[PDB]
Order: C-alpha cells, then structure tokens, then sequence
C-alpha cells in the first residue's frame, strides 16, 4: 500500500556501477496505479549541464572564466525528451513548476531558463534527463523484503539536510545503516 511514495527516498548505495562518488539517488517523484515514478536508477552521462545549454541556444550564460561544469545525469529511460530540474524555494517566482513538496519544486519546461540569470535564481538545483518508472506496486513488495531501505524526506532533509555540504547524507539520515542489500547469497 504505502501512503504515497512521493517525498520518500530509498537507500540503495550501489557498489559502484559507472558512478564513482558524484551523487547517487535522491528521491521518488510520485506513486500511482500506473506505476512508481522516481529518480533512483543512477546513470551519469559524459555531458555537462552548461555544455548542453551553451551548445544549443543558451550560449550567454554565467560560467565565467572558471570553465568548470556540472555533469548531467539520466534519470531513467522514460521521459528522456525533457530535462527535469529539481530546485529549492527562492524568492516568489513560479511559472512552470510541479509540486513535489512545499519547498521542492520540479521545473522542466522553459521556466528553468527564466530562473537562472537573474536574482530570482534558485540557490541549489539538480538536473536529470528523464525519470524511471517502477512496476506498479512492485517496489512496495521489494521494500517489504527489506531489499530497499525506505526513509522519508522531510522537505529540507531532501535538498538541504542541515544545509552546508554533505556526502552519503542519505545513508546518514538514518544513522549510518548497512546490511540488507549486499548479501552475496545467490546460489544457496
């Protein structure tokens, strides 16, 4: 059942699998009869967020002489047509944003280009191309197997969590939890 998997996150913690250290898993978008929409697959690309912007028709951005960029990740095989930007509350702008929670706003169409470039630009934002859709009700059973570590994301906990800097924060949110994922007991 589960009272809406939206605003929740699951602690997978991959062994490695292409990714090395630069952010792994964030949250579940929603939970519907048609399936469970979330970005927890983890699959980074060799393309950068500013790379695609400047390459297309957003040439005049503000990367300055730093030249450094942020890599864009694929959120899943579904909705690959659109890049989803998750950001926090900033000022009182809002044109094309979908409510994940009160502070967390999902912007993908147009509005994001309006956001950054002015003083109403969100402090922090993450971009993912597409999203993943899990089988209807399946994830619920998988979590019941204790194969997935389920924890809620209390608004600020999702995007800020104390707000300063964090790595492995998702695993720390519970209190450094291990076991129940890597068992290595296949043939037995």
């Amino acid at each position: 059942m589960f009272g809406n998997l939206q605003g929740k996150f699951i602690i997978a913690t991959p062994e490695m699998d292409d990714e090395y250290f630069d952010r792994t898993v964030i949250y579940i978008c929603e939970h519907n009869d048609n399936g469970t929409i979330g970005v927890i697959i983890n699959t980074p690309t060799d393309l950068s967020v500013l790379e695609l912007l400047t390459r297309m028709d957003f040439q005049m951005a503000k990367p300055r002489i730093y030249t450094q960029d942020q890599m864009v990740l694929n959120g899943g095989p579904v909705n690959q047509d659109r890049g989803f930007i998750v950001h926090s509350k900033t000022d009182h702008e809002f044109t094309h944003s979908y409510k994940v929670t009160d502070d967390i706003t999902l912007t993908t169409s147009g509005d994001v280009l309006d956001s950054f470039g002015t003083q109403t630009a969100p402090e922090k934002f993450i971009v993912c191309l597409g999203c993943s859709t899990w089988k209807p009700h399946q994830l619920e059973q998988e979590i019941a197997q204790n194969y997935w570590l389920l924890s809620e994301a209390n608004n600020q906990t999702l995007f800020e969590t104390s707000y300063l800097d964090r790595w492995v924060e998702a695993n720390e949110m519970l209190g450094i939890s291990g076991i129940l994922a890597p068992a290595g007991r296949a043939l037995e």
